[PDB]
């Protein structure tokens, strides 16, 4: 349903944790 | 039903924590 | 009924972010 | 259209996981 994901540029730590139903 | 996840540039370690339900 | 997840570089050292499950 | 996983890094380490449709 529309799923736009963009993302630039990356590092080494850090957490991310993306979670989308769609 | 639309969804735009924009994230760019990085840092120090740390917690994201994105969830979209919807 | 339109999500719009945006992050450009900063965020406070922590677990947080934003999360909806509805 | 529906799929937009613009991605622009490789960034492989740290935690970072997409949740694509759960």
């Amino acid at each position: 349903s529309n799923f736009l994901n963009c993302y630039v540029s990356g590092f080494h730590p850090s957490d991310i944790e993306v979670d989308l139903l769609k």
